[PDB]
């Protein structure tokens, strides 16, 4: 029993963790085969991140520019090439220890884990989902960018984050391993804000599953309600609308637990309209959105890798 | 910016983890050098735990009753004895993947990672502190005992903890790497509580300030206190007496915001008596006490491994 906020274990990612220096902008690099993966803002100066022409600065620069180590080892770039917001630097040498894996786009609503890097050295990991605003809650100080999040399917590591920049409210933005932005955000020193954020409503549920098979029931009401009904409440509190596939997503934990995911639905409706009264669910005074139902499913089930 | 529940890159200790087999009862080891540790019931049935005599049921083992999988590599056992409440295997293979590492004793109050695994294959990493009624607030299923709980200071490993049970209340409980409990408790199925918990104040503290660092300021008050009259009101809300040792250790924090810790004190005494009125801090509704001031250091100065 029991029910944490839980992130992959960071091993297959930890190898595969480089320093990146050009001029005297260091960040972190992702090292898989025999490329270096790092944001291309590692080519600017202070002056320059303000309205930066990356195709230009890259023109300027030699394989001998970039300084890529992995501890106290120094790889030699062989090959400089920009894919959107990121750059790949060929290298003379593949990384050993290069996991199985793929690049994945994750849509919002999906969590992955976040391993911290400065220095091309790993700081921590934490789980984080992708907001529907398309930025996520992460902890960076400079130096962070290049830190990549990741899921992990038994051997496979699906890397689907890069960290670019953080935004007003210390909500943070980055790309997918081809380097395209999660959302509108460019990579220059600009106003930019995240739209307004909501709540991701099938995490939510997904969560009180967790609640129930961890022995919180106090929430469950005795009514059901229709898609339509909850989807008008929901839409009052901030809540993404519950979609048919949402209820087929979320059928293992109803089944598990044997509450249809209408009646917990309903339950939801009276927690939104009503409030907790001062009581807590799995320790929060808070409504949880940052497990998914695969989230909930792993932890209460003790999937491995 | 931003403030995360975050744990300790777990590739050192992922590399340590194996599979321990004695009858039909599987768990987790650490394998470091040519020795496995693992929770001594491995060497029990469902009906000796009720009671087991452990002295008595080893007597009866030789060396081939232990199947210890690396993967899908067997190690051969070559010795086996009892620490306090922890097996020994000597195997015949020192593991090549072992870390610099310590064996420490924590203090309650003290955080460290825990690597969940099940099978010794890793499930996933979380953080976690030492309660003053010496237990952990786990996630743990069946199987998931010889999970270890550690920290790490740049290359070295310490090891704290290694899970063995789950208590009434779903909290869990497990001993140092030399086999002692963590508190009263001991590995038998019976009738054991935990005493009841206490908030530990240093902790809320170094959140309070680590909120600060972050720009969440509302709290504050333009009022001092004394430690005595601080530690009066604490009592009643079921906080740990702060000591004096605990203002030096929250020095750091105090210089680097610029608030005493008697001012700090203020605030949290307001906090107590008229409750959070609704709002949040770092985006928690109830006050947090599961980050130590050095956890806060770390998160808010990007110590790296
Ligand atoms: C890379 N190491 C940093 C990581 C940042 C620094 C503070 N915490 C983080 O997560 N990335 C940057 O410094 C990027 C970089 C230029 C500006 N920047 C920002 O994150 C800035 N943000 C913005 O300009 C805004 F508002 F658009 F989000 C900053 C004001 C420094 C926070 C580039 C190329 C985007
Ligand atoms: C080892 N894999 C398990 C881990 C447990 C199982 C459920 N979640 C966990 O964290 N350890 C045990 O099964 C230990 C084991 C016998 C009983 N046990 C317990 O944790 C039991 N607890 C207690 O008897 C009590 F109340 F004292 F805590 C159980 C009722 C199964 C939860 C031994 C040797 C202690
Ligand atoms: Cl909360």
């Amino acid at each position: 029993s029991g029910f944490r906020k839980m992130a992959f274990p960071s091993g297959k990612v930890e190898g595969c963790m480089v320093q990146v220096t050009c001029g005297t902008t260091t960040l972190n690099g992702l090292w898989l085969d025999d490329v270096v993966y790092c944001p291309r803002h590692v080519i600017c100066t202070s002056e320059d991140m303000l309205n930066p022409n990356y195709e230009d600065l890259l023109i300027r620069k030699s394989n001998h520019n970039f300084l890529v180590q992995a501890g106290n080892v120094q790889l030699r770039v062989i090959g400089h090439s920009m894919q959107n917001c990121v750059l790949k630097l060929k290298v003379d040498t593949a990384n050993p220890k290069t996991p199985k894996y793929k690049f994945v786009r994750i849509q919002p609503g999906q969590t992955f884990s976040v391993l911290a890097c400065y220095n091309g050295s790993p700081s921590g990991v934490y789980q984080c989902a992708m907001r529907p605003n398309f930025t996520i809650k992460g902890s960076f100080l400079n130096g962070a960018c290049g830190s990549v999040g990741f899921n992990i399917d038994y051997d496979c590591v699906s890397f689907c984050y890069m960290h670019h920049m953080e935004l007003p409210t210390g909500v943070h933005a980055g790309t997918d391993l081809e380097g395209n932005f999660y959302g509108p955000f460019v990579d220059r020193q600009t106003a930019q804000a995240a739209g307004t954020d909501t709540t991701i409503t099938v995490n939510v549920l997904a969560w009180l599953y967790a609640a129930v098979i961890n022995g919180d029931r106090w929430f469950l009401n005795r009514f059901t309600t229709t898609l339509n009904d909850f989807n008008l409440v929901a839409m009052k509190y901030n809540y993404e609308p519950l979609t048919q596939d949402h209820v087929d997503i979320l059928g293992p934990l109803s089944a598990q637990t044997g509450i249809a995911v209408l009646d917990m639905c309903a339950s939801l409706k009276e927690l939104l309209q009503n409030g907790m009264n001062g009581r807590t669910i799995l320790g929060s005074a808070l409504l949880e959105d940052e497990f998914t139902p695969f989230d909930v499913v792993r932890q209460c089930s003790g999937v491995t890798f």
